[PDB]
Formats: C-alpha cells, structure tokens, sequence
C-alpha cells in the first residue's frame, strides 16, 4: 500500500513525491488528475500523468469530450487509470491564472468523497495558480475519505507541513 506518508489528520496524508512515480509504485484504485474542463493534459500533473500513459489518457479523454462535452470547473469524471491506477478521477479545480472562481476549489475537492481512498495532487496548485497552503486547508476541511497527497516540490512540501494548522 502507501508508504512514507506524514499523517496530517484522521484521513489526510502527505508525501514529497512525484505522483507519476507514486502511481506506478502503488497502482492505487484511484489516482486524481489535475484536469481542465477540456481534458487537455498538456502540462503540470495532467501532462505528466498523460505522458506516463504513452498518451492513452489523452486519446481516451478526447473520446470522452467528443461524447459528453467539457466538464464544469469544480466537476469530475472517472476514466481509466491505464498503467497508473485502476481509475483516474479527473478533477477540475479552478485555474486562478484563467480568472476562475477560487470558491470552486471546495466543490472540486467534494468529488474525492465519492472514493474511499485516493492518490492525489493538491488541486489548483502549481500551474493552476492557487496558493497550495489554501488548497491543503480546503482539502482537509472538505475531504472525508482517505486522501494520500503527493507534492512534487520538496520546498513546497516542507512549507506545507511546517505551516499546517
Ligand atoms: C512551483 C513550486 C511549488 N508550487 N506549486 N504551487 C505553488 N504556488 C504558490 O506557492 C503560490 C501561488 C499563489 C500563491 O502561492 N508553488
């Protein structure tokens, strides 16, 4: 199962890890992708997860969008986890760099409650432009299921742990 995580709360754990390497090692039931509404996995966590699937995640995602149209900011869809997990839960956190409502971050984390255990990144962090300290606080105050957070950046991981209330 998951190893080397620091316990933050009853149900939230955190580790300085590359979520792709973590997914290949654990092969969890659910890996969360930091998706956009179009499921265009170009960069950040999405670009890295997609590259690890040899673009199979993008091919599956384009078929999903062709059939269903875009997701909502704050929404999600369950697709295959390919070689990384049983399932990938593509969750759209607000992208502050695109002027999206930061208040939708709680709605985005509510998607995690439909899964008993997940390997996940901090939503809206990184290239999505939100403050990761705020993302972690919304995560702990919203998610009730078991969430194993992988934070790629060591310096950010240390700041998140040392400032956690
Ligand atoms: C790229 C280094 C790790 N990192 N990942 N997301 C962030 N972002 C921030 O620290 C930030 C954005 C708005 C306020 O603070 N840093």
């Amino acid at each position: 199962s998951f190893s080397g995580y620091l316990k933050l709360t009853d149900n939230v754990y955190i580790k300085n890890a590359d979520i792709v390497e973590e997914a290949k090692k654990v092969k969890p039931t659910v890996v969360v992708n930091a998706a956009n509404v179009y499921l265009k996995h170009g960069g950040g966590v999405a670009g890295a997860l997609n590259k690890a699937t040899n673009n199979a995640m993008q091919v599956e995602s384009d078929d999903y969008i062709a059939t269903n149209g875009p997701l909502k900011v704050g929404g999600s869809c369950v697709l295959s986890g390919h070689n990384l997990a049983k399932h990938c839960l593509h969750v759209v956190g607000p992208n502050v760099n695109k002027g999206e409502d930061i208040q939708l971050l709680k709605s985005a984390y509510e998607n995690f409650n439909q899964h008993e255990v997940l390997l996940a990144p901090l939503l809206s962090a990184g290239i999505f432009g939100a403050d990761p300290i705020h993302s972690l606080r919304v995560c702990v105050d919203t998610v009730r299921t078991n969430v194993y957070l992988a934070v790629f950046d060591k310096n950010l991981y240390d700041k998140l742990v040392s400032s956690f209330l």
